[PDB]
């Protein structure tokens, strides 16, 4: 165990191992360290209340799950996890250590700069992907990098969210997160966001601005007998030419936002076709675009006890091993 020591920060008592030095509040709560041990810049967040409820334990130990398994270089990972207590029954505090990102991508960036950041979202999006998870809430605010252009995905605007998900469409398919980067390239190639929408009906409008109304095979693939009604009541519209949009742009970079910007989800490309595509010939290496092992959400999703979340909790803090 390490030795700890105790100060008032954020206000709260923070008790944090010495290794962690100099804690900067930052804004749970996150407040940026350097970890003596490693060398590091850390950002340390303290969880919020994190068994106050049955829903605050779930949550909690959801968060530190998934956060334990992520083990990929374009995806925010865990360099520490600690309590100040020495038993369970003392457990009352989970604080979570990662890196210190100071940067983020949320004006045109160059094409060349464009293939590198988007390659490496990609990258760790087919990693998240492999494991049966969906990010669902991917922008530039979640997407920091470092001073080498080094890019991490991490864990509210409206300008990124897949149409199906603006419709409460449920049975989100992973290329709902595609739609997301699709967005995000737009942006970074012009410096203007794509789907600008002023309120929640707004952004629907802008979306099928730009891709046209559903066609027959997709509006044959909806249940919903309201949305199929008011589709067919809708005055049909094409696709924009996307070469227009982005005049200019590498052929390669407007033919994958084509291939990403599709409202069907079902035809849109996917994380491990999209790094095969040529726009990415320079950085795709398929030694080196590794897959994650399977995680169980079924875990998550139990109906327990405040006492039983707290627990499994515990066995998570203290079963942790660190990464090299
Ligand atoms: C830290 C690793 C990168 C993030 C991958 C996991 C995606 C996070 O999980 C997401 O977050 C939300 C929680 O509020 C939920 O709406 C969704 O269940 C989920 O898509
Ligand atoms: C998949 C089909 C989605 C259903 C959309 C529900 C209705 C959209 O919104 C409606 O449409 C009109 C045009 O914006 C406006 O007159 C009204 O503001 C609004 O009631
Ligand atoms: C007028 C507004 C229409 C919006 C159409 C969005 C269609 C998104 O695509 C759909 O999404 C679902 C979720 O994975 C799937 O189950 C479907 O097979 C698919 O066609």
């Amino acid at each position: 165990r390490p030795t700890f020591y105790r100060q008032e920060l954020n206000k709260t008592i923070w008790e944090v191992p010495e290794r962690y030095q100099n804690l900067s509040p930052v804004g749970g709560s996150v407040c940026a360290a350097f970890d003596t041990k490693t060398g590091l810049r850390v950002a340390v967040k303290k969880l919020s209340r994190p068994f106050q409820s049955i829903i605050h334990a779930k949550r909690t130990y959801r968060e530190l799950r998934l956060l334990k398994h992520m083990k990929h270089e374009n995806v925010i990972g865990l360099l520490d996890v600690f309590t100040p207590a020495r038993s369970l029954e003392e457990f009352n505090d989970v604080y979570l250590v990662t890196h210190l990102m100071g940067a983020d991508l949320n004006q045109k960036l160059t094409d060349d700069h464009v293939q590198f950041l988007i390659y490496q979202i990609l990258r760790g999006l087919k990693y998240i992907h492999s494991a049966d998870i969906i990010h669902r809430d991917l922008k530039p605010s979640n997407l920091a990098v470092n001073e080498d252009c080094e890019l991490k995905i991490l864990d509210a605007t409206r300008w990124y969210r897949a149409p199906e998900i603006m419709l409460n469409w449920m049975h989100y398919n992973q290329t709902v997160d595609i739609w997301s980067v699709g967005c995000i390239m737009a942006e970074l190639l012009t410096g203007r966001t794509l789907f600008p929408g002023t309120d929640h009906i707004d952004q629907l409008k802008l979306i099928l601005r730009l891709v046209g109304t559903p066609g027959a095979e997709l509006l044959k693939k909806i249940s919903s007998e309201s949305a199929r009604n008011y589709i067919q009541s809708l005055t049909q519209m094409p696709k924009m030419n996307f070469a227009n949009v982005f005049i200019g742009a590498n052929p390669l970079a407007v033919d994958l936002l084509e291939k990403m910007l599709v409202l069907d989800s079902d035809k849109r490309i996917t994380a491990a076709q999209a790094l095969a595509h040529a726009y990415f010939a320079q950085y795709h290496d398929p030694d080196d675009e590794p897959v994650a092992d399977p995680y169980d959400q079924s875990l998550e999703s139990r109906d327990l006890l405040i006492d039983e979340w707290k627990s499994l909790t515990y066995d998570e803090v203290i079963s942790f091993v660190p990464p090299p």
